[PDB]
């Protein structure tokens, strides 16, 4: 129903919102109704067994008015969960060169399959960290670029870095661990009889913690260290492969 | 739940050169009362708080990208926060959040989890303002902090805000010596026996020894961390034990 379309994409998986706690007599009529407000729905699922579903809407703009609104109200005496859908065709890209657009992103990885959105991901300063997410409208075009570049070697720009492809990790930051499901533990009652405290000279508990935070430092600095090592060897492999194919020569052979 | 927090502020850019401060209010009207409301003229960007999470996420998704007075808006939530770890699982995020309080305002706590809810063993503390934040991050550096009866000290570093939104739009590259260098060869897979193909099908097997080499590292400080709580379970005595 929207005038203007938001983009060139619509009804994407980012535009996707997972709705829980639905009543045990939930219709297909009801789901679209309690969504009616955000103009004309796309692909509707419905678990009326485990009281959950998925709808896509026209924008992310839409699903973040409609998860916004609806999160939190009640339906038949349940209040619904609403939240963004998790990617299910997502891929982590890193080894990106800094000159790599979002738009070479999408570019290059379009030919595995439709692409939904490619983005570099920069830091506070608006320079690439090297990453990049790559989300595509359908799982087989994830598998395939995920393949592809796992056994062979995809380049988007002169400098020879082969683009690592991994699954894309998606952590709950926004639920998270509530007071409500820890409880349930029951060394709870024990472990929260000694309050949140800076632990003093002299106690065991100092003692121990000064010790861990020393083997944690000792962590650091050797992770590091292999870090450093590495890339003296990508450095070294480098210099050796360029001088192996004459790179800097002319070379009948 | 609290109102008008760092969490509730939009940053508002592409304002109109001539942009009033009442202008702005009646912009966010709809969302009802107005919070602390800045508009930086020089750079043609503002800010408002608006009452709840909620209304700022309807205020942003309803006002990015429209137009006024000739270009269109920029609709951002406005960029305090700390990362920990070696949680324990039975830190909640209101267990978080009591803890960290002591240095100031809580923005929000969070335990990440997995999809199966169980503690990843790290957080997510964001305090109302870097001060707040730094002094959190200078205390439990230099201290033991600790948030339940096992003893295991909080690892607080300041969490790098990452922008995985808008990215690095092709407009906003540096065009410079560098770019035009890089941009001359296309996206491509490499062939067998080329430089290009060799020299990476080797760097990756180097990046693959480097992530088991880190994981050997962290298996072999686990085994450390482990056999520690034994080895000062034998081995502590009072400052008064062995006294002349
Ligand atoms: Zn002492
Ligand atoms: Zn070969």
């Amino acid at each position: 129903s929207l005038l203007r379309r938001p983009g060139e994409k619509t009804y994407t998986q980012r535009c996707r919102l997972f709705v829980g706690n639905l009543p045990a007599d939930i219709t297909e009529d009801e789901f679209k109704r309690l969504f009616a407000k955000y103009g004309e729905p796309g692909e509707v699922f419905i678990n009326k067994g485990k009281g959950f579903g998925f709808i896509k809407l026209e924008s992310r703009a839409l699903a973040e008015i409609a998860k916004a609104e609806l999160d939190d109200t009640p339906m038949r005496g349940r209040q619904l969960r609403v939240r963004f859908a998790t990617h299910a065709a997502a891929l982590s890209v890193r080894n990106l060169s800094p000159y790599v657009s979002n738009e070479l992103l999408e570019e290059a990885f379009s030919q595995f399959g439709p692409i939904e959105r490619a983005v570099v991901i920069v830091d506070d300063r608006g320079r690439s960290t090297g990453k990049g997410i790559v989300e595509f409208a359908s799982k087989p075009a994830a598998r395939k670029a995920f393949e592809r570049c796992s056994e062979g070697v995809f380049l988007l720009t002169t400098t020879p870095r082969p683009v690592i492809v991994e699954p894309l990790e998606q952590l709950d930051d926004e639920d998270g661990l509530p007071e409500k499901l820890a409880q349930k533990n029951p060394m709870y009652q024990k472990e929260r009889e000694t309050p949140p405290r800076f632990a003093q000279h002299g106690t065991f508990e100092y003692e121990y913690s000064q010790r861990w935070k020393s083997l944690d430092e000792m962590e650091k600095q050797q992770r590091e260290q292999v870090e450093k090592n590495m890339k003296d060897a990508k450095d070294k492999l480098e210099s050796e492969m360029e001088d192996a194919y004459h790179e800097h020569q002319a070379n009948i052979l």
